[PDB]
Parts: structure tokens; sequence; C-alpha cells
């Protein structure tokens, strides 16, 4: 049973580069590209963990995390630039459990997606 994640990104670029290196690390990945899709996907797929870029389609990224929450407690990683704090602090403010900024190294992803997977 390989841990489920679903990457919500609507820049293919990025979200395929996070697919290429989590599936290789042994995730099974699914990807989104609007929130609409996301929260759909969410509960007919329910993922143990959501790598969810802040910036979707009008701040949608905070929305999305509320409406999920709204039903799942399952870890959310918010996917934010290295220049807003702001853009880092809101998502755990709002039921997200941690951030990544861009750009990331592999070895930090991986290291954030078990350390959320396995939090106590």
């Amino acid at each position: 049973m390989d841990k489920k994640i679903l990457v919500v990104d609507d820049e293919k670029p990025i979200a395929d580069i996070l697919e290429f290196n989590l599936r290789k690390e042994g995730y099974e990945v699914h990807c989104a590209h609007d929130g609409n899709e996301a929260v759909e996907m969410v509960e007919e797929l329910q993922p143990d963990l959501i790598l969810l870029d802040i910036m979707l389609p009008n701040k949608d990224g905070v929305e999305v995390c509320r409406e999920v929450r709204k039903k799942y407690d399952m870890p959310i990683i918010m996917l934010t630039a290295k220049d807003s704090e702001i853009d880092k602090v809101i998502g755990l403010e709002i039921g997200a459990d941690d951030y990544v900024t861009k750009p990331f190294s592999t070895r930090e992803l991986l290291a954030r997606v078990k350390a959320n997977l396995r939090r106590q």
C-alpha cells in the first residue's frame, strides 16, 4: 500500500517534476490543476497528503485548504514563493500543516512529505 499523494498545482512544469520525483520515491501520485478538480479528487481518492499551491486560480490555495478541512484531516503542505512571509504563515493559520518554498530541492520535498505523513 503506497502512500497516496495529491499534487494540486496549475504550473504543469512544477506539477510534473513533483509527480516525477514522488513516484520515483515510491508514492502513488495524482495531479489536479484547479481547486474544484482538487476538492473533487480529494473525496473520491482520499489522499494521505496534499501538496497545494497557494496561488491557484485566485487565492484558491487558501480556499481549497479551507474547504477540504471542512471534512478531511489529512496533511496539507502549501507550496509558496520564497519572498513572501505572509504566504508561508497564512496556510498554517487556516488548517495546512506545513509549507515548502520554491524553488525547493528534491531532498527537501521528500523530507517534508515524509515528516508530515508521520507527524505525531
